[PDB]
């Protein structure tokens, strides 16, 4: 496998202490993904820590992450002092046949944060305090010269920019798509799959406030909001929760009949043992009566019921099942919820 260097699954075979270029000291390696794997490695020109994204040597992975490329480059066009939470690109080079993108350091991804609460969650406060970073973040994809949609936000793909600090951005843009190219279907990760993709109907970038939704919910009380273990399994659960979906997007929806079928007056409803539609309420899951997730935030400052019922307000708003009225980045960062 490329002369020695890759194993079986096309990544590249690290060795802590190697030099590439006379420039990088690999240290270690930070992870891996199915792109491949990201290394610590010292930059003896720049004199810093760099993370190098090393690309799994396979045509899929590599076509893949050009386009990360692309738009990593594009949006360092209009970002170029970082104030907008997107991980920095500082190059890319080939290096024993894999593609290498060449980070900024940056920390532990949110869903690690998660695992050391123990998915019990972390505070409001918190979670605050990343819903606003991640409302900037969306603004900015937004912004028409860039038109991007993330396509793949969870908490894996946001990082801390420091262990110490709450500042992050958002990384992974490999299964990232600009408005309009609508080739791609079955889309996003699963837990955070809009209904609209789900659907099989045409998106834009509001099916990232839907994952931005699920993630800040997820935040809080530690868990996934909508854990499906398929579509139907994913479309039941958030059927629990916000009931059926409205009928002028269910009469145009390529896959409506994978998850719906009609009633004998003519209305939409479910298939197929769940909770009945719309029982599932958000004011529990978040407690906002009763001391927070599970209770635990009983007394505990900045977790009154004005500020549950807030939250649980953004949160619905980013929940709408309807695209065209989903609260939109700018005006999530009007939401009293940020006061
Ligand atoms: C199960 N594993 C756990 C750890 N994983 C992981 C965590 C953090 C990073 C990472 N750390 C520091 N700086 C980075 C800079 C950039 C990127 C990155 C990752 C993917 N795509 C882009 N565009 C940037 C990551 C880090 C890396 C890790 F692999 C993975 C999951």
């Amino acid at each position: 496998y490329n002369d020695g260097y890759d194993d079986d699954n096309y990544d590249y075979i690290v060795k802590n202490g190697e030099k590439w270029m006379d420039r990088y000291e690999i240290d270690s390696l930070i992870g891996k993904g199915s792109f491949g794997q990201v290394v610590k490695a010292y930059d003896r020109v720049e004199q810093e820590w760099v993370a190098i994204k090393i690309i799994k040597n396979k045509k899929a992975f590599l076509n893949q992450a050009q386009i990360e490329v692309r738009l990593l480059e594009l949006m360092n066009k209009h970002d170029t002092e970082m104030k907008y939470y997107i991980v920095h690109l500082k190059r890319h080079f080939m290096f024993r046949n894999h593609l290498c993108l060449v980070f900024e350091m940056l920390s532990y991804n949110l869903y690690d944060l998660l695992r050391n609460t123990n998915f019990r969650g972390v505070s409001l406060n918190l979670t605050r305090k990343f819903a606003q970073q991640m409302c900037t973040a969306l603004l900015f994809l937004a912004t028409p010269e860039l038109s991007i949609i993330h396509c793949d936000l969870k908490p894996e793909n946001i990082l801390l920019c420091n262990p110490k600090r709450s500042a992050i951005k958002i990384v992974d843009f490999g299964s990232s798509c600009q408005l309009g190219q609508r080739i791609y279907q079955y889309i996003q990760s699963r837990f955070y799959r809009s209904p609209e993709v789900l659907l099989g109907m045409p998106y834009d970038l509001a099916i990232d406030m839907w994952s931005l939704g699920c993630i800040l919910v997820e935040m809080h009380t530690g868990e996934p909001l909508f854990s499906g273990a398929n579509e139907v399994d994913q479309m039941n659960k958030i059927v629990e929760v916000l009931g059926i979906p409205p009928a002028h997007i269910l009469d145009q929806a390529p896959k409506a009949r994978k998850f719906f079928e009609k009633l004998p007056d003519g209305t939409w409803n479910l298939k197929k043992e769940y909770k009945p539609p719309g029982t599932r309420k958000l004011h529990n899951i978040l407690g906002v009566e009763t001391g927070g997730p599970g209770g635990r935030r009983a007394g505990e400052s900045g977790h009154t019921v004005a500020d549950y019922l807030k939250f649980k307000d953004l949160i619905l708003r980013m929940l709408d099942y309807d695209p065209k009225t989903r609260i939109q980045p700018y005006y999530a960062l009007q939401h009293s919820f940020f006061k």
